[PDB]
């Protein structure tokens, strides 16, 4: 058919045959293509999931707005998601919670229930979410902002990523995509409230390979100078994102954790504490490996579940992913596109006519 004004046609509903809008395909910096060609349905599973999150944000964007809360935001965000990637189970859904992380702080803060934080209009909001089909992990953000002083900023870390994004490449040496991010980023001066600043990549932060319902696959991306000389290879996807700081270049834990996630090399473990119990099986059964948050837990009618969360940390089953921030003051800003490293190209394929 052909979506709706406020979206609810699944992205499969809309291509009938199966195959899905290719994202930008690029050249890097037959046999080669019998091989892109074999792994074509999993190519085709990751557009499926980027067309779900082009037209996701797309809609966001035409309602975000200071005034709303946190959880508003990210509930309504997260609705519209779930109805367009057609949500079943492991086999199609959200791949991580809806990172918004505010001002200072760079990722990884999402509201946990309770949460009376409302969007300002001087606010510097962080749109980070993924969607899955068949595990295959779309991780793409935006930076959100309604104060034009932040302009600069925002274009300084958008052009350091699709700079990035170029560098990229199979053979490429990781290590000069995160010099090359950071020559541009640091090309870029701004003033904010009438003080300057030249833009800054967090060091501690950084881009990622991505596996099958695994979104940090073990391989990162810098987004500085000093890196590994670790090569990209071929058939890899890898999540190019970069940050932009006016504070230390630096992220720290912070604030109430909300974001948790299971350790991909942990095994099974056998509990008889009957709530830890339960709770890692409706872990297993409702994320398996992929991040989640406690609203996503509340929302399976879980309740009085902290406890048994601290023990599956402690045992290390369960991973904490605390907001990550910068020092009080800062403002961040973020950009992220995932990338197939495929035989014949490399395809930018979370990419859209916004960004
Ligand atoms: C390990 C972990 C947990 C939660 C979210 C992410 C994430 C989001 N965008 N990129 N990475 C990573
Ligand atoms: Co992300
Ligand atoms: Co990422």
């Amino acid at each position: 058919k052909v979506q709706t004004d406020p979206p609810s046609v699944p992205i499969c509903d809309l291509y009938p045959n199966g195959v899905f809008p290719k994202g930008q395909e690029c050249e890097y910096p037959e046999e080669k293509k019998a091989l892109d060609q074999a792994s074509e349905e999993i190519w085709n599973d990751f557009r499926e999931a980027a067309e779900a999150h082009r037209q996701v944000r797309k809609y966001v964007m035409s309602w975000i707005k200071p005034g709303m809360t946190m959880i508003e935001i990210c509930e309504k965000l997260e609705d519209c998601s779930r109805k367009l990637i057609k949500e079943n189970g492991l086999n199609a859904g959200l791949a991580f919670p809806t990172g918004c992380s505010l001002n200072n702080c760079a990722a990884h803060y999402t509201p946990n229930a309770g949460d009376t934080t409302v969007l300002q209009y001087d606010d510097i909001c962080k749109i980070d979410f993924g969607t899955h089909i068949s595990g295959r992990i779309i991780d793409c953000a935006f930076t959100v902002t309604f104060n034009p002083k932040y302009d600069t900023l925002l274009k300084a870390v958008k052009d350091a990523t699709n700079t990035g994004i170029k560098c990229a490449g199979i053979d490429v040496r990781l290590c000069d995509v995160g010099e090359a991010i950071q020559e541009v980023m640091e090309s870029y001066e701004v003033e904010i409230d009438g003080k300057t600043y030249q833009v800054k990549p967090i060091r501690n932060l950084n881009g990622h390979s991505i596996g099958q319902y695994r979104i940090h696959a073990g391989k990162t991306v810098p987004i500085i100078k000093g890196g590994e000389a670790t090569r990209m290879e071929e058939g890899e996807v890898y999540a190019i994102e970069t940050f932009g700081s006016t504070g230390k270049g630096v992220v720290h834990d912070d604030m109430e954790c909300s974001h948790y996630m299971k350790n991909f090399d942990v095994g099974h473990v056998p509990i008889r504490l009957p709530r830890t119990k339960h709770l890692l099986n409706v872990i297993n059964e409702n994320f398996g490996t992929l991040a989640f948050c406690r609203r996503w837990l509340d929302r399976l009618g879980e309740s009085k579940y902290l406890m048994a969360l601290k023990n599956l940390c402690d045992l290390g089953i369960v991973d904490p992913y605390p907001p990550l921030c910068d020092i009080k003051g800062s403002y961040t800003a973020q950009f992220e596109h995932t990338i197939l490293l495929r035989p014949t190209c490399k395809e930018v394929v979370s990419r859209g006519d916004d960004y």
